[PDB]
């Protein structure tokens, strides 16, 4: 959800979806 | 203040003001 994961840059190893997130 | 506060998501149980904060 909005207000529950924070946006950030990237890191050391993300893990890559290949999608677009639901979160408007 | 700019610089003096964070801009955040929400969380658990945060202060309604129903005002815009005067920051610009
Ligand atoms: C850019 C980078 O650091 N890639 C590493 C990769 O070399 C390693 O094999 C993998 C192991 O899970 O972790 C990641
Ligand atoms: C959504 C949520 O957690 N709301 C709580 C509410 O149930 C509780 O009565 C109040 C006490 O100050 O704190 C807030
Ligand atoms: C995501 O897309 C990239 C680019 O095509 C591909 O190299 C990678 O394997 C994909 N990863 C997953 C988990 O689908
Ligand atoms: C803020 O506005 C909401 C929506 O009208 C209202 O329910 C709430 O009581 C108000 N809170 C304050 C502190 O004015």
């Amino acid at each position: 959800t909005f207000a529950n994961v924070i946006a950030v840059s990237r890191g050391a190893n993300y893990t890559t979806l290949n999608k677009t997130f639901d979160i408007p």
